[PDB]
């Protein structure tokens, strides 16, 4: 004869510590869903939509932390009805964190832009965070996630990308402990495009800033870098923040300015690629030095003109690579010197 009807709950009445990075969704078997409700303690009825053919209802809404919610179902069918009640605990973090995802949404960058995860605090399971964030790229290539600091996650291919590449980002970090009870505060999604091919390269041999779209050089600029004391570092750089006008105060880098390696004056047409201070400026001061000599704190000095048209024709992402200088190389983890880290070591991460 007619079959009792048999309900399921994406949770279980009594449940202590139910994570919100999920809907919470009911189905009926053998009938249909007559009649469900969910709410909060206060009782304010929890959004939620019923399938047209009333088998399967899911919660429409986000779940909030520390709350106690009450479901309630009921089941109709030829072979009679059925009707149960259930009442979880959702998630109890002991702090939040939020995420902060670059480039912007929207933006085209140059081939070297990694992909940023930055939290405002400090993360214990890394490979939670990971797991939470998916990375969808067309065409696709190989990528892999590491760590610069405790908060600063990135995610980049083993070499530039080939522009024309879609990239998507889904940090979906709500509803997931990222360790010691940290849970996402919210979730976030960007999407980027990869634009021309940019390299710049600074030679210290010739002292010349060479710029190349798309393999073609287009301008040579005479350059005066670090000098000895305070050589500008060899590596790859990535281009960030651009400034039609920045005031280079020494104690942003923790030198004072009251020193002799110190500093604190106004310039323009900066081009920031270096966390650690290396920039692209306008340098009226070092012409005559700019193309012989070094004779700064490790930014490149450019002309004016040559300056602004970096700053016109250079776009957040773009490569500057250093070499033959008497400086070290850049650190990694500096915040634009990613590239700088070999391929295995990258791909390896440091999620421990
Ligand atoms: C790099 C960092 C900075 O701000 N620099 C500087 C510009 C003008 C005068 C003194 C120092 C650099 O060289």
């Amino acid at each position: 004869d007619l079959l009792v009807p048999k309900l399921t709950a994406s949770v279980t009445d009594g449940a202590v510590g139910v994570t919100v990075d999920a809907p919470v969704s009911v189905t009926a078997a053998d009938g249909v869903l007559a009649a469900v409700t969910m709410v909060n303690d206060n009782g304010r009825p929890v959004a939620g939509r019923l399938s047209p053919d009333g088998l399967r209802w899911s919660t429409t809404e986000q779940l909030g932390y520390n709350r106690r919610y009450t479901l309630n179902a009921t089941a109709l069918g030829l072979g009679g009805a059925a009707t149960r009640q259930l009442t979880f605990q959702t998630s109890s973090p002991a702090h939040l964190t939020m995420p902060y995802v670059m480039p912007g949404d929207g933006e085209v960058v140059g081939v070297g832009e990694p992909v940023a995860i930055r939290f405002d605090e400090n993360i214990a399971d890394r490979g939670a965070a990971e797991k939470a964030i998916k990375i969808t790229t067309n065409p696709p290539v190989e990528g892999a996630f590491y760590w610069l600091n405790n908060r600063e996650v990135r995610w980049r291919p083993e070499h530039f990308w080939k522009p024309g590449t879609a990239v998507d980002v889904a940090v979906n970090t709500y509803g997931v402990d990222l360790g010691e009870g940290m849970f996402g505060e919210d979730n976030v999604q960007t999407h980027f495009t990869i634009g021309d091919e940019v390299i710049a390269t600074a030679d210290d041999n010739t002292k010349i800033l060479t710029v190349r779209v798309n393999g073609e050089v287009v301008k040579s600029m005479p350059t005066s870098m670090g000098k000895d004391s305070t050589p500008t570092a060899n590596g790859i750089y990535i281009v960030g923040s651009r400034y039609k006008h920045i005031i280079m105060d020494s104690s942003t880098y923790g030198v004072p300015v009251n020193s002799p390696n110190g500093y604190r004056t106004d310039v323009d047409w900066a081009t920031q690629i270096s966390y650690s201070g290396v920039f692209v400026h306008s340098a009226p001061w070092s012409v005559g030095a700019q193309g012989h000599t070094n004779t700064s704190h490790g930014c490149l000095n450019v002309s004016p003109s040559n300056a602004q048209w970096f700053y016109d024709h250079v776009k957040r992402g773009d490569i500057v690579e250093v070499v033959n200088t008497v400086g070290g190389t850049l650190p990694g983890i500096d915040g634009l010197g990613d590239w700088n880290i070999p391929w295995d070591q990258w791909r390896a991460g440091n999620a421990k």
